[PDB]
């Protein structure tokens, strides 16, 4: 009958997390992470989604993540692609453009920054499971060779960057 339920994706918080944001249109129940990921690619205006692993429902959402405790919640960016990311590099001295986030994927930081009109780069602490978002002038406050971080000076690597 096709349409499989919650199949492990590249980017998914998995540790029961959702994100506060407008559910664009209507959710898709009994779908997969991959299928719901395809859903956010089907709807324009979507930066990230929330797969409910309990209700297997797909909540496509609008720009910038907003993680919170969601039982069975699986939230991630519309793109788990990291082809446009820069590994082992941290921008911190740079003036932030967004509030840092705690996620287990550099993807969420991507959807965060790529959704913001004033955001240029981001960095994901692969250690602390954290995001950081910094604006223009980041090059002066750039650290190369930083263990446990992944940066991205572009949009969704698959959808823009």
């Amino acid at each position: 009958s096709s349409e499989p339920a919650k199949l492990d994706l590249s980017c998914v918080h998995s540790d029961n997390k959702g994100s506060r944001a407008p559910t664009i249109g209507e959710p898709v129940p009994d779908v997969s992470l991959e299928q719901c990921a395809a859903q956010c690619k089907a709807v324009d205006g979507c930066t990230h989604f929330t797969y409910n692993d309990d209700s297997k429902m797909c909540h496509v959402k609008e720009g910038k993540p907003d993680l919170y405790d969601l039982t069975g919640g699986k939230t991630a960016s519309r793109s788990c692609d990291r082809s446009c990311f820069e590994q082992h590099v941290s921008y911190e001295g740079a003036p932030d453009v967004m509030t840092a986030m705690v996620t287990s994927q550099s993807a969420d930081c991507q959807a965060a920054c790529a959704a913001d009109p004033s955001c240029e780069i981001f960095t994901y602490n692969e250690h602390d499971q954290k995001c950081t978002f910094k604006g223009r002038g980041f090059s002066a406050f750039k650290e190369r060779g930083v263990l446990g971080v992944t940066s991205g000076p572009k949009q969704f690597c698959d959808e823009g960057g």
